[PDB]
């Protein structure tokens, strides 16, 4: 059993051959597969260039390093989000736009599986690709899996808001991953007409961006968003992007004079003072001194025109977007505990008073962009019916949550489905024995808890409990299903209806059953609250 | 009354309408377009390339910067020249290839008036386009006013002598905005097939140099060059410039070992680094200690192969120039003031005897290039004739005057004249009421006197006598005939004749009337000397 | 008599004539002339660029600088090894990508001469075609000299075994050279249909590669190899090249993380910290702590996929190699002084002993490549005949000069008389007057005591006997016999035989001879030695 060795356009690649119980055959992992040439020096804040073809065979068995990003939270991310049974030292490079490839196909012979993307979460500013192992997935459902990188944080998302440095740097990579994948993929037993897109967080905001761009025409069948959409406002950066680009510049020691002068003098930066910038900026924090409307905990999608043409909220209303079946779902509660954790949120003595509610709703304005006059609704709205403080805190990490992710979600899956376009939607509703022992144990659905089900968690860590392996089974089918069919639904798993004018969706835990008007007078509330 | 906005090449544009008094309709400006990529980096010392595309609409209502210059000189110089009523602030960079426009014209109606383009002066090492508003002489004359940004100083001749830096970046610049003007100009209601260049002493320089230029075929149809030509010696490095390219890259901190060594370190330090370097060669002084033959006051023009295959003097003989309708025009006085008090020359006790006269002509050998050997007869001519002391000191700025303007400008005009183009020339003696209270009040037709008239400064300033407001009403009409018709000669404006045989001129001041054969005396004394 | 301008692609050039002892017409030499773009900044680690085209007259009248290396060994043997009358100050550059043409032809006719293009030795680390005056060989044997140059060192050959530095920039430079000169040779009156390419040392192995390599399809005609061909495997890396381009990346300050950052940051060091990493790592001497077979004492020729697409070892045994002419020599005694005084080796006792040579031998792994279990075998055959420990340290120098040279050289003639190629051999046995004084004088035939010879050195320096003059001459017509014809016979000259199955080879020195079988005793004990 000599290692698979595979044709890509660029030359030969040299995977290993990996065994999961249960299973006869082995599958072929391919781990650092470049699709693009490392965006250094000058190809900083530039689109990313097609890779240089290499001669004799590449040796694809080593992990490649993640994007550049704070190594704290984004090793912590890795820790918590991670399937896999231990934790992979990960090293940190602007050289960081790879792929990794899961494929149980015959590679002797022609295979044309569905092939699923995977497009990791961490704000647009954390992340790796390396943390997501697809063996489970790849064995149990019989899809090639691939976890691409793309640029993060400053590197992937600096804008001057014209020419000189348009933005999206990551969502071009993630597209020129997905143009790679429709020239290579087969070689790898995948079918490069059935490529479905899955992300989570940020990664699911992706996916949404995706569906709105006309680069990525022709490169994607099924898409599907976990816990994150694009319109979750936090990521996408309407009006005005030149101040924050401007205090980027400042915090680097550049000059402002003009955009072609700090993109310059940024691309003079050394990897560590760009990182020791990032750092001095507090992304992934909130500020609780200064204008919450100044406050930019991320730096984010732009409306660039390449990538994206108009607002979100505009293409949309246009109808203007790629109609593939699309899955989009959130979990019971977004902010209970992973978020706020890893934003070092004010919320950590138990319980919370309405009036100070009220100032730190103001002070989360770059989370949910509710406008101080809006604050007193808001609040009396989730908060005023109970005089119990630690409920208020507990209906307070709804409000967010409702704000960032489910009415965001349902609206973009209306959207979807008036568009004519086949849709889904699920709310997961389970906590996962892998769950951090420092997350409190009455927080069902966290942000992150599906990762471990729809990754195959159980099968490749210690600890499961046998309704938890059954729960990735199902999620793993589902998903799959999706893959293949633009329709999850298939013998032995529950009925999940379509996300049609009856707004059917599926509640995913213990007790897997269909359900109606997901978030219907949340969406309700707030988009008659912002509508003044 | 929403704002102009009009399609370039590049994309969209949006300028502001403002009004001038005595004028119905307002005039569209627009400050800041690029009409090449910002020529930072590896695009030092290279050629001028295309602009990068934008999206949407760029915003073309703020005053670009300036290119790097010494700022004590260069804002000096915008102070002293500026029409508009107040000094504008101006930042700094390299990032500074960018044009303004003023248009009259009605942008929602096909229009094609004549265009005429700005080239600043400020001896190659100073000067902004910012520093003149086109808003008089476009609403007064119905023309539209473009003003250009050239790289100066290092950035903009550096040159090695060969193929690794050329020279003449700033030239090519000039060169690169007039075909921008040829692509875009009509969406500016301009005609394209109707350009003027003109511009004022570097600038005249640069006007003369474009009409000797290959590369500057179908880019212009009359030209018009106010105190300065290419026979300015000052301003045209001939023979070897090897060695001041070593002392600038010396004075950087750059080894000399070749000419692409030189380029290359030099491409490498920053911006501020470069100026550091000027302000060390202390350009625009006269060394007053050293051979003189060594002495480099400014960077210039070199004899590239690109830009000018042979001497000005060699293109002359052979008549190989556009043979556009020229204008080419002195002041009475232009070493009285302005220029030997921007070079702190040694002439500011008020009085000069005929020994100090001598050596102090051989110290300015960089302005004249009068060889030890004909200082004796030359100081004789000129201040022979009286033993006083003072008149001494006002005929030596006469010679000065006479070798660096005068003398240069009539040989140009004869030459132009003798290949059959039609030529006409002007001696401009007025004293503005603009001018510096420092400045003697017996200089007249200073060194830039003429600028408050061309661009209308009575319209916009305040202060202005009933006879200076007339006298630029006569002036900017007598240039837009000029633009228009290649004969500034119409209906109420005294009769200005063709320099032919005759060599009539006008005279223009208070007293503006024609006479004959302009420095005569001073071309037959010059050449004649200098031909040993 | 004015001097010699001729038309090359880029442009004129400029040389000048010069005059030689018993001849009536001078040689026009052109020093300096590029034929690449000087490989700086971004060039760094890239292959040569076609050389950027001048205006005007090129001067090729100074000679260039050599290519950056340890300026105490380059100097020391650019003086041991120059045949003109006095050294010359060379500069380093990185700017060196330069030749220097010898053309006894008159240029204003058609000539056709053939021409001989030297590649200097120095270990791929140092060295300067300057060195080199073709002078003496161009006048007596009516041919065209081209003296090239090359990248050395870090600059040369730095390879991180992929796509991101592939490596032997150097060779790429050799191939670009001879792409000049096919495409210019004629204007300097030689035959672009007639190229003998030879080269001594690193240069006779560069030539060997050129013979190895499909890049250097049509670019020459014959082949000479001087003390060194492709076997001489100290100078080619096979196996793994990422731990000594590590080992470079952190020397020079640089992070490890991925092939493309270490690239990206040596492109960023200055030429000085370039400098200073190498002669950090010591490179041209041995280790004498630590495991030999980790040590390299250069930078050399890798297996890239481009130049050479397999090991010498493979190409030969497949008779995958341009069939020309080739003659390869050896000089009598290739490790007597010379090597081991520039590498600082511990042989200067003037005696060893047995056990003393064991350890020697295996510290000298990166010269020989002798494993440790085969040392015993080998220090016995050479030294274990005699217990003189005086004689026993001679025979130890013929034992490293047989495993880098002879045996080498030899297996190289015999594969390409095997392939059916006309092969010569020689034994160069003559201890030139022009030896350092610090030399034994019982060393005959050291490295490098040919080039005297092959260069006219008694024709052009002070002090040669008759018979150094004499045997001069004769080494000179048969090295421009072979270039004119790929056979050294002629009129007047001792008789060479082919180097067939006999084994013709020809003694060169004060008795000029032919002999048979050089080397056979030596090849078949190393062959079957280090075949276990
Ligand atoms: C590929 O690389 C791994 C290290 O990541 C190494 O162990 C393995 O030997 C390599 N395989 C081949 C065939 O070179
Ligand atoms: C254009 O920029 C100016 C500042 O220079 C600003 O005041 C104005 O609002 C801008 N106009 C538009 C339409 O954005
Ligand atoms: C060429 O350069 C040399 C210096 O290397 C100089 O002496 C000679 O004058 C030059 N020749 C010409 C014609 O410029």
């Amino acid at each position: 059993s000599s290692p698979p060795v595979v044709d890509t356009v660029h030359g030969k690649v040299l995977g290993k051959f990996v065994s999961l119980e249960g299973f006869a055959q082995p599958v072929a992992i391919f781990l650092g597969i470049p699709f693009a040439k490392p965006p250094l020096g000058p190809l900083r804040f530039t689109p990313p260039q097609p890779a240089e073809p290499w001669s004799f065979v590449k040796n694809a068995t080593s992990y490649p390093p993640m994007c550049t990003q704070d190594p704290k939270a984004g090793q912590l991310l890795s820790e918590l989000f991670t399937n896999r049974k231990e934790n992979i030292p990960l090293k940190l490079s602007e050289d960081c736009l790879y792929l990794n490839i899961y494929t149980p196909a015959d590679l002797t012979k022609k295979n044309r599986l569905p092939v699923m993307v995977w497009i990791h979460g961490g704000g647009l500013m954390v992340g790796a690709a390396s943390t997501y192992d697809g063996l489970a997935l790849a064995a149990h459902e019989n899809v090639v899996v691939v976890t691409i990188q793309y640029r993060l944080g400053i590197w992937g998302f600096f804008s001057t808001g014209d020419e000189h440095s348009r933005g999206n740097w990551g969502h071009l990579d993630q597209v020129a991953a997905l143009r790679w994948v429709q020239d290579n993929i087969a070689s790898f037993g995948g079918n490069p007409g059935s490529v479905t897109i899955f992300g989570e967080s940020a990664g699911g905001e992706s996916v949404s961006v995706l569906v709105l761009s006309p680069l990525a025409k022709n490169l994607f069948h099924r898409a599907i968003s976990e816990s994150g959409v694009a319109l979750t406002s936090v990521l996408v950066k309407k009006g005005d992007v030149k101040p924050l680009a401007e205090q980027i510049a400042i915090t680097a020691g550049c000059k402002t004079t003009t955009s072609a002068v700090m993109v310059h003098c940024l691309r003079q930066k050394t990897e560590e003072e760009l990182l020791e910038t990032t750092l001095k900026m507090k992304f992934l924090s909130l500020d609780l001194q200064g204008d919450p409307r100044e406050s930019q905990p991320l730096l984010g999608t732009v409306i660039d025109g390449m990538l994206l043409l108009k607002t979100p909220e505009e293409l949309q209303a246009e109808r203007n977007f790629h109609t593939v079946p699309y899955m989009v779902g959130i979990n019971k509660q977004e902010f209970g505990w992973l978020i706020p954790m890893l934003m070092s949120y004010p919320l950590s003595e138990g319980q919370l008073d309405q009036k100070t509610a009220m100032s730190l709703l103001w002070k989360s304005y770059p989370l949910v962009c509710i406008a101080k006059e809006l604050i007193p609704e808001a609040t009396e709205k989730y908060l005023g019916g109970t005089d119990d403080t630690v409920k208020k805190k507990d209906l307070f990490l709804d409000l967010i949550a409702d704000v960032m992710f489910g009415v965001p979600s349902v609206i973009v899956a209306r959207n979807h489905r008036d568009a004519g376009a086949p849709t889904y939607m699920y709310e997961f509703q389970y906590r996962p024995s892998f769950s951090s022992d420092m997350k409190p144990k009455t927080v069902i659905g966290d942000h992150g808890d599906e990762l471990f089900s729809v990754f195959g968690a159980p099968f490749l860590k210690e600890g499961a409990s046998e309704e938890e392996i059954r729960l990735s089974k199902m999620v793993m089918k589902f998903w799959a299903n999706f893959a293949r069919n633009g329709n999850p639904n298939g013998e032995g798993l529950p009925h999940w209806p379509e996300y049609n004018q009856k707004e059917g969706y599926l509640q995913i835990g213990a007790n897997t059953q269909a359900a109606q008007k997901l978030k219907d007078k949340e969406v309700a509330f707030w988009t008659n609250l912002f509508a003044k």
